[PDB]
């Protein structure tokens, strides 16, 4: 928990003053602890590691939650397979929720995926974390794409993700009051009508 | 040219010692001139608009070269529209070309848009830009999309556009003596398949 607090903190001054103003001090400052209690770099690492982690930690959940939906989807799709057109309705739907709740609840730790990224091209040390992190990115995309019979369900998958991920930084740069819902809708529902044969 | 010297300093240091590092004495130091010659913020603004502005002049350079394949690809489309699975073997080819050329040949300018990117999420002066920026991307390959009698000529190219993007990402990370230039292929082959219906 002190090793916690420090990490929490180090986030902060990343989503706050960048990544360059992660220093013991700067942080001992910020986690409320003497210098000692805080190899900078080991630092970075695990806060890094730690984004990744809850990111990871959160898309799991995301992907529980929605596992009945896929579950029942399949099962309409198998009875109907004229059915598409209807499943590609409730699928965007669900997908915008996921971005917006990411975009506005989730804020700080989008904006620290965000630092991370940036991070991750200068920085060797995090090249290892960053395969990790695309990696775990696009394999709930998998079994998402493998259930609705998709063609090409890894290419699929990657396609998905980079959609969503310039979706994020769309709304984090538009800000909370000016999400472009809609045209998030229109993008999604353009890739997956495709995906569905529509 | 004394402008353009310091305005290219303060890329320098942006690529390398990231955005915090734009100082005036640190720049001035870069550009090799006195402080006064040297509103750090104006600074910063002016460096991102010359990024913008390069990245949108290249694209354009780029369009402007595949313009005349652009146009045989549409003549042959007009004769034989059996010829789709044809031009998507043309058209990957070209689009792979084009990450490449930018992964290598041009990498501290990619380098910058990313440290741009990064940077318009903190920065209200640079959100602006950030949305012109978004704007010039995609509207190139509106025309491509409508040239190949696509559904949906705005979402196909802001599509491309995502994953373009992370594939120049995906590129900065790797490195270019890795870069996983047959899973480019494979992405966007799926997708202009789709476009095109096959």
């Amino acid at each position: 928990q002190r090793r916690q607090a420090i990490l929490d903190a180090a986030m902060r001054l990343i989503v706050r003053d960048g990544v360059r103003a992660v220093r013991h001090r700067a942080v001992a400052a910020e986690a409320q602890v003497p210098l000692s209690a805080t190899d900078i770099d080991d630092l970075i690492t695990d806060t890094f590691a730690l984004f990744v982690e809850r990111n990871a930690e959160a898309l799991s959940a995301f992907w529980s939650s929605v596992e009945g939906d896929l579950q029942e989807m399949a099962a309409v799709l198998a009875d109907d397979p004229g059915a598409r057109g209807s499943l590609v309705e409730r699928i965007v739907e669900l997908a915008v929720q996921y971005v917006q709740v990411q975009l506005t609840e989730r804020r700080e730790h989008l904006l620290a995926e965000q630092a991370f990224r940036q991070e991750a091209l200068l920085n060797p040390r995090l090249r290892e974390l960053a395969d990790a992190h695309q990696r775990i990115l696009s394999l709930g995309a998998v079994h998402f794409f493998q259930v609705l019979g998709s063609g090409q369900p890894e290419q699929d998958a990657k396609v998905l993700t980079s959609i969503i991920l310039q979706m994020e930084y769309q709304g984090l740069v538009d800000g909370v009051e000016q999400l472009a819902v809609d045209e998030m809708r229109a993008i999604l529902r353009r890739y997956l009508n495709l995906v569905m044969g529509l």
